[PDB]
């Protein structure tokens, strides 16, 4: 029996509010685990996502100057690295987001503006998410070109805190590539493949997603470049990825899906896609077997 899956974009209303672990219930090792002010702020962001329904404009948020500063610091340092690290598709769309969506050191972009930009570019849109979803539900969003996005900012105490996604990771890591048609097609086809798929096939697709969309490397004009959003929002690992101290394998779904996804350290291995079009072709061949 096929499990329930969303049939239209508004059906994600019934997936999105199935959060297994809420964004306000912080990890024990979270930098703001003892910060009562930060906890209330996270509960505010999580209620915004919980009350969101498809069709709504995404609520616009007044970030605090503390939150702006944290973004600014991350923004400054990553932008020094992008020209020598990021893939050409990333570098092409970043300036368009500074122009149209307010990407500045002194301004955190709003998800609604970014979502309206993505809709025009690739038909991708944003949905604020109140915490961790099952891989089935999270990936099911991509089937309708919906990216479930966190809206909160990481704790100001530790601005290089990379384990959980925050809105800095979404905006600097994911969005510039969701504005690229070839990548948007690749992402959506992961989403389509998981709709009603077995729990086994969902987990394999999630693992391929992790080592492409989140931590992928690609070869361009003979060079290794970064396109994974988790690398593009992590100063330390972005540098580590294109250094000679990291192990690298070609992207191959049948081998890639066996790799453990690490959470609290650098990845043990990164997979290199030849291009987004080729990765998409490899996933097409792979999904037919699962
Ligand atoms: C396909 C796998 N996947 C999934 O099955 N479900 C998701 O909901 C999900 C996801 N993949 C991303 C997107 C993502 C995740 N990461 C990065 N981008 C950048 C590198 C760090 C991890 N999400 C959305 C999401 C939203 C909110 C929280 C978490 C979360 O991982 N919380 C930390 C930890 N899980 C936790 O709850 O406490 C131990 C993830
Ligand atoms: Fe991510």
């Amino acid at each position: 029996s096929v499990p329930w899956f969303p049939k239209k974009i508004s059906d994600l209303d019934h997936c999105a509010n199935r959060v297994l672990m809420y964004g306000s219930e912080l990890d024990a090792d979270h930098p703001g685990f003892k910060d009562n002010v930060y906890r209330k702020r996270r509960k505010y962001f999580a209620d915004l996502a919980m009350n969101y329904k498809h069709g709504d404009p995404i609520p616009k948020v007044e970030f605090t100057e503390e939150e702006i500063k944290t973004w600014g610091t991350v923004f400054q340092e990553l932008n020094k690295l992008y020209p020598t690290h990021a893939c050409r598709e990333y570098l092409k769309n970043l300036p368009l987001l500074s122009k149209y969506c307010g990407y500045r050191e002194d301004n955190i972009p709003q998800l609604e503006d970014v979502s309206n930009f993505l809709k025009e570019r690739t038909g991708f849109s944003i949905r604020p998410v109140a915490g961790y979803l099952s891989p089935r539900d999270f990936l099911s969003g991509l089937a309708f070109r919906v990216f479930h996005c966190t809206q909160y900012v990481r704790h100001s105490s530790d601005p290089f805190y990379t384990p959980e996604p925050d809105t800095c990771h979404e905006l600097l890591g994911h969005v510039p590539l969701l504005a690229e048609p070839s990548f948007a097609q690749f992402s959506q086809e992961i989403g389509l493949a998981s709709l009603g798929a077995s729990e086994e096939a969902v987990q394999k697709l999630a693992t391929c997603y992790f080592f492409t969309v989140e931590f992928g490397l690609c070869k361009q004009d003979g060079q290794l470049r970064v396109f994974g959003a988790g690398l593009l929002s992590s100063i330390s690992e972005l540098k580590h990825a294109l250094s000679g101290h990291a192990k690298v394998k070609p992207f191959d779904p049948k081998i890639t899906c066996k790799q453990e996804c690490l959470i609290t350290t650098f990845q043990d291995v990164y997979f290199v896609s030849e291009s987004f079009e080729d990765a998409k072709e490899k996933m097409r061949e792979f999904t037919k077997t699962i």
